[PDB]
């Protein structure tokens, strides 16, 4: 009892014990009271020794972390203000889990389709914690391809109406903050049995198409439970290299498992890229309206503070994966909404309301441009035009605006509408659509997986109309908070990165990517393409002119703010 207990924010480390004499700055004088007037702050510590007769290891207190304490406290209040639970999982949830020593049984591989000898890969942004989607592309003896999308079998461990399923249904989604993720499911799931890591056996839920170089299905689709063994884990920046010409050594310095070779894997990536160039050249012809919003990507330091900040730009590798996730979502929506026309969970997008339509066309006019919104086709066509009239920096903003202008997509029950025409998804231009490829971070995807499997066992939906509408409406609300805190946590770290730059130097972080729109003195409204994010300044300027600004910021723990001047 001459020691103090230090609990790391990192749950992977154990408890660390520091001694009354080792509290550095504050210790010694009624130290049990100093470590109590400091019960909120976060500190640094350095593990010293771990004696084979010490349960917990020893350490020596470092400095107080006022800045980190500040960041973690805002993040904590933002999650509460929005009703997102971020506590540890109850003991009733952790007991509906399979045991830590769970393994794929031979009897389980036997009632499934065995794909462990197939060439299956995963591609992801190189962060986050989720790994539940994978892809494959086998060339056939005709000039045909057996493409496949392989999703983690979350509903093999997550059983209907269990405590574990009730807590997931309540969270309804995973929340992605800049410095961490609030999981919908426990670690044993996100990290192991439902993570498609390489060179390891995982259970999955696959979909197989028979395609050609134009993208047209030339064979019957296939759904069912599979066993897979992904052979590579790529990143978009790595997968983008293989597409622009680079080899599988420079672009991707990792080994490959199974009998597959760096060559066997590039040709099956490059085929997936050409096919996705077709499918996507087909999507825009049926009316689809793909814009691209803008989100921030940070690089964090040893303490977890922003150390780099860029606007993340989507690439060809990105559009290659989306195109087959869209396809897997379409195919699964169509299938279940034709065996269960009243109990299926689907997703739809509606045409914009003139309130958030014409009032956006107006803004387009302000800069001397006419926008056409009479259809989906007209909307995308107006955006393809648009991109050929204004700058590339301004292009970022308007696209982001377009998004805000277009309606929000929403889950719904097929039983509540009866008419297929209402199932339509405006932006995608699909007649059927749901969410299927992310059951580890979404809960609607878990209902759809159970509906798909129940349409494969020739059985009843398992879920009813009322309870389906209940999920659809709960996941719609929870996902609007989730999206709100996610962009707000990105704006918080922008304020911190700005502050933790002028604190390493002085006065403000000077940006020159300001454009001008529009009026109402004394107030100009600006858009700093660098970092995206609109702002305001309150010997001549006018709308469309570009100039350098200021960007000053202060933050935490109840507020953050980014403010620019001239």
């Amino acid at each position: 009892s001459s020691y103090a207990i230090f609990i790391p924010k990192d749950k992977r480390l154990p408890f660390i014990t520091i001694h009354k004499n080792d509290l550095s700055d504050l210790s010694g004088e009624n130290w049990i009271e100093n470590i109590l007037k400091h019960h909120d702050q976060l500190f640094s510590v350095e593990i010293t020794r771990w004696s084979i007769y010490s349960r917990w290891p020893m350490g020596v207190l470092g400095e107080k972390l006022g800045n980190i304490t500040d960041v973690e406290a805002y993040t904590n209040a933002l999650l509460l203000e929005n009703g997102i639970s971020s506590s540890p999982f109850s003991d009733e949830v952790l007991n509906c889990l399979p045991p830590d020593d769970w393994i794929i049984s031979h009897e389980e591989i036997k009632k499934r389709r065995d794909l462990r000898n197939e060439l299956i890969i995963t591609i992801d942004p190189e962060t986050a914690r989720d790994l539940d989607d994978a892809v494959s592309c086998r060339a056939l003896d005709n000039g045909t391809y057996e493409v496949g999308v392989h999703i983690a079998d979350v509903t093999h461990f997550v059983k209907p109406d269990s405590a574990l399923d009730k807590e997931a249904a309540s969270r309804a989604t995973t929340v992605y903050l800049v410095q961490k993720a609030i999981p919908m499911l426990p670690p044993l799931l996100c990290e192991r049995l439902c993570s498609l890591n390489p060179n390891v056996e995982r259970l999955a839920f696959s979909v197989f198409w028979k395609l050609d170089s134009n993208g047209k299905e030339i064979g019957k689709r296939w759904f069912g439970k599979t066993v897979i063994k992904t052979c590579a884990r790529l990143a978009y920046s790595e997968a983008q290299g293989v597409i622009e010409g680079k080899s599988w050594d420079d672009a991707v310095g990792k080994p490959i498992g199974g009998t597959h070779t760096p060559k066997d894997v590039e040709t099956s990536i490059l085929t997936l890229c050409e096919i996705s160039r077709k499918l996507r050249k087909d999507r825009f012809a049926k009316g689809a309206v793909e814009i691209n919003s803008t989100e921030l990507k940070f690089q964090l330091d040893e303490y977890g503070m922003p150390n780099k900040c860029e606007v993340y730009e989507q690439t060809d590798a990105n559009h290659l994966i989306e195109e087959f996730m869209l396809l897997a979502n379409r195919s699964v929506a169509e299938h279940i909404s034709k065996n269960f026309s009243n109990n299926s969970l689907l997703r739809r997008h509606a045409s914009p309301k003139e309130k958030q339509i014409n009032e956006f066309c107006h803004f387009l006019k302000s800069m001397n441009f006419d926008f056409d919104a009479s259809s989906s086709a007209a909307f995308n066509a107006s955006m393809v035009r648009l991109r050929s009239t204004f700058n590339e920096e301004l292009v970022e903003l308007f696209e982001n605006m377009a998004v805000r202008s277009l309606n929000r997509a929403e889950y719904f029950c097929t039983g509540d509408f009866g008419e297929k025409t209402d199932w339509h998804h405006y932006a995608l231009s699909f007649n059927h659509y749901t969410h299927f490829t992310s059951p580890i971070r979404r809960y609607p995807d878990i209902i759809v997986h159970r509906l798909l499997e129940r349409s494969l066992k020739n059985t009843s939906p398992g879920i009813d109309k009322k309870n389906c509408s209940l999920v659809a409406a709960h996941c719609n609300e929870k996902k609007e908070k989730s999206t709100t805190v996610q962009e707000d946590s990105q704006q918080l770290f922008l304020s911190v990165y700005i502050a933790e730059y002028c604190k390493k130097h002085d006065k403000k972080s000077m940006p020159v990517q300001a454009f001008a729109t529009r009026i109402s003195g004394n107030s100009i409204d600006v858009y700093i393409s660098e970092y995206g994010i609109s702002n305001r300044v309150d010997k001549t300027i006018a709308l469309t002119d570009r100039f350098q600004v200021y960007l000053y910021s202060d933050y935490s723990r109840t507020f953050f703010s980014i403010r620019c001047s001239l």
